[PDB]
């Protein structure tokens, strides 16, 4: 209402799309899909991880976050002994959270959620 805004890190998809621009596609999304959720997902800056093929996310509004990890485990390659970690707002998500609850505690103002992967925790 009264109600907090998410500032995040730099993000790539947040130097090359303005804020003007970031943020238009964001409505009309969510617009066109109410039940799955708009989410980018990059690379942490200094992480030893391949980078992913896609980035642009449309996600389910009841899969949890967990599922989406594994989800993205099997984009980069991951074999079963890798590390990996989400960076949402700079802090590690909860697995037994849902994307929806994820999104609504952590989406900017351009209504598009931000995760962050590496291999450490920084």
């Amino acid at each position: 209402e009264d109600e907090w805004v998410n500032v995040g890190s730099k993000f790539q998809y947040k130097e090359d799309h303005p804020f003007e621009y970031r943020k238009k596609e964001g409505e009309k999304i969510r617009k066109k899909y109410p039940d799955r959720v708009p989410v980018i997902v990059e690379k942490a800056p200094k992480a030893r991880v391949p980078d992913l093929d896609k980035r642009k996310y449309l996600v389910p509004s009841d899969l949890t976050v967990g599922q989406f990890y594994f989800l993205i485990r099997k984009r980069i390659h991951l074999r079963p002994e890798d590390a990996l970690f989400f960076f949402v707002n700079n802090t590690i998500p909860p697995t037994s959270a849902t994307m929806g609850q994820l999104y609504e505690d952590n989406h900017e103002e351009d209504y598009f959620l931000y995760v962050a992967y590496s291999d450490e925790s920084v």
